């Protein structure tokens, strides 16, 4: 039994508590090392005399090299000091302790969760965990005024091929026209990208943040925009870029002109004045030279009160949350003060950053409410799109990536399949809407919550960006209405099924050679396994049947297959089939 491959803490993702008195435990080890995980605990104040009490840890999952196991520890005192009981193969056993290793359970030691204060248990909206976010580009969408188009607008065409600087019209009005399609398809919440004042193309450089830019529309029309939203049970999530400010921004044009007697040069991050935003820049901007977008000290005192103060603004005209572009380049101080300012002003308003690396120091309850799932989308892209990997390896990844963050986020991670950044998931299918249809059947299905990206639902494509960026196809006879059916059935199968959205994941089966996958979804007595065949032949398979659901199921797209044969369950899969097997509870 390797020892130097068995990790825990007692803290981050491996320790945390699930409720005031409920602690989830953790513990990694190298894959077939240990068969039964085993945990006694106790009060931290408990007499060495007291039994202790046993928690058994059943395997959690298990990636391309380590076995995860999960405990649930009971702690009435709020106060919980414990030990691991690791079994291996061949019958050895071992303490693990914060001492260290030891088949002595006092020479092992004992880990230490202090204490629990409510104010520390990660929580996130109720609403988040069971909705469908749609991401809207407004200048893409639907132009329902347009007088709000900006000069050189081109006209609204299938046959349309996007430029980097091209105009469509795009504004908040058609937005508005076109709720009632969004409410049939059953979007639950809206995200927009910047829609705050800018000179720009994209409108990341800021120029006012309190004001709408006059391109998409104006105050009355948002507020019309929330209010025609909330009443079809719509949320409204906006795109807010707090890490910099646009080269217009007011500060910026102060100090541009009063140099250091500019009572604003603190704000940003300027090296040596008179600013020389000329070309070469003697401030610290966005990524290397882009002097649009100069940071801003958010460490300030004077600026954070001001971003501050903008948030308040906004909440106060409804917004349902906001996702934080650029996230990880602002302090955490800054984060856990937003937090607080926002939830006390809505609970229920949602924090979604941006980070595109291991966000984990961003996600244990104090600063964000989750994150883009970006390990999510870089694997069914080389899944179901590519196939540069099989459904065993699959399996690991998605393991990986899930134990990475405490459940509480990883519930709530937004699951895309592609952005104003990528080209359509059609695309890296090569146009077959055979494979593009699985992938959808499995992000409506799985563990996290799912991302619209505006016209996949009809079957639209494109390369990269601006490729991706094509204006919504509103002909009736232009959209793939198959497609939108596929997807307002899934949608609804997730509405109604609290596994899909309140229930946990296991792996149930991956082979290699088939690239079948499958796994299982289970809250209280619900079970509903999800099965993919990711090839283009035929295939029948036996699966387990999972000790706890019963011996029939049923396919939520098609009708019953009551296999519960002594343990079994014989499928015929056909090409590129999914199946969403559904215990009746
Ligand atoms: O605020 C700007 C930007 O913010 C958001 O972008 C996020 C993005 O969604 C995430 O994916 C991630 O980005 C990482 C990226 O995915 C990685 O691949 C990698 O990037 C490398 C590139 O792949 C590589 O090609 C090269 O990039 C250089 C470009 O080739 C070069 O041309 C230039 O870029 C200029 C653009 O070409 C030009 O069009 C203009 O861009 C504007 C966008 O069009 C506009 O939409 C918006 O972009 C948002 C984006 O939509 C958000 O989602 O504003 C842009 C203006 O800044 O101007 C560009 C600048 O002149 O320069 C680049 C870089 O030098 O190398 C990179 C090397 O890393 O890493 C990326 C970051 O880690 O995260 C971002 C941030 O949250």
């Amino acid at each position: 039994m390797l020892l130097e491959a068995i990790f825990h803490e007692a803290k981050g993702s491996y320790a945390y508590p699930i409720s005031e008195t409920q602690l989830r435990v953790r513990l990694r080890a190298k894959k077939g090392d240990v068969v039964r995980c085993e945990v006694l605990y106790a009060d931290r104040y408990a007499s060495p005399e007291e039994e202790l009490a046993h928690a058994l840890a059943g395997k959690a999952g298990s990636d391309e090299r380590f076995d995860y196991f999960e405990a649930l520890l009971e702690c009435s005192t709020k106060r919980v000091k414990y030990v691991f009981l690791l079994t291996g193969p061949q019958g050895e056993a071992v303490y693990f302790g914060e001492t260290g290793f030891s088949a002595e359970r006092s020479k092992a030691g004992v880990f230490q969760y202090a204490y629990i204060h409510r104010s520390e248990v990660f929580t996130t909206p109720e609403w988040a965990k069971e909705a469908v976010i749609y991401q809207i580009f407004p200048e893409r969408f639907a132009n329902g005024d347009p007088s709000n188009d900006p000069p050189g607008t081109e006209q609204w065409a299938k046959d349309a091929r996007p430029r980097h600087d091209s105009f469509y019209g795009g504004d908040l009005k058609g937005v508005i026209d076109r709720l009632p399609y969004l409410e049939e398809l059953g979007v639950t919440a809206l995200y927009f990208t910047p829609i705050f004042a800018s000179p720009s193309h994209h409108k990341y450089d800021t120029a006012d943040y309190l004001a709408i830019d006059p391109q998409f529309g104006d105050l009355p029309t948002f507020r019309r925009l929330v209010d025609e939203a909330h009443r079809r049970g719509i949320k409204i999530i906006l795109d807010a870029v707090f890490n910099h400010a646009g080269d217009q921004f007011f500060a910026f044009r102060d100090v541009l002109q009063k140099g250091e007697q500019s009572r604003y040069k603190d704000w940003f991050f300027i090296e040596d004045f008179p600013v020389s935003k000329t070309s070469r820049t003697n401030y610290e901007t966005f990524a290397v030279q882009v002097p649009a977008m100069p940071k801003l000290r958010t460490e300030n005192p004077e600026v954070k009160e001001y971003l501050f103060d903008v948030a308040r603004f906004w909440m106060e005209q409804g917004i349902d949350g906001w996702r934080l572009n650029v996230a990880n380049e602002v302090d955490h101080a800054f984060w856990r003060e937003f937090r607080r300012l926002v939830k006390s002003l809505n609970p229920d308003a949602l924090i979604v950053g941006e980070i595109w690396h291991d966000a984990s120091g961003w996600l244990m309850g104090d600063q964000f409410d989750s994150v883009m799932n970006y390990l999510f989308r870089e694997s069914v892209i080389r899944f179901f799109a590519t196939g540069e990997i099989h459904a065993e390896r699959f399996d690991a990844e998605l393991t990986r990536a899930r134990m990475l963050y405490p459940e509480q986020a990883a519930q709530g991670l937004w699951n895309l399949l592609d952005s104003h950044d990528t080209e359509r998931f059609l695309t890296s299918c090569g146009g077959n809407e055979a494979k593009f249809r699985l992938a959808v059947l499995f992000q409506m299905t799985y563990l996290g919550t799912p991302l619209i990206y505006y016209g996949d639902e009809i079957g639209m494509a494109g390369a990269t960006d601006p490729d991706c960026r094509r204006p919504m196809i509103w002909e009736e006879k232009e959209q793939n209405r198959g497609l939108f059916e596929f997807y307002k059935e899934l949608i609804r199968l997730r509405h109604r099924l609290a596994s899909l959205t309140r229930g946990n994941v296991r792996s149930w089966h991956a082979d290699k050679q088939a690239n079948l996958y499958a796994f299982v979804r289970t809250v209280q007595d619900q079970h509903v396994g999800v099965v993919l065949n990711n090839r283009g032949e035929k295939q029948t398979v036996l699966l387990q049947v999972p000790e706890s659901g019963g011996k029939t199921w049923l396919d939520c797209l098609t009708g019953e297959e009551v296999h519960g044969k002594q343990g079994q369950l014989k499928l015929t899969l056909r090409p590129y089939q999914g199946m969403i097997l559904w215990n009746g509870r």
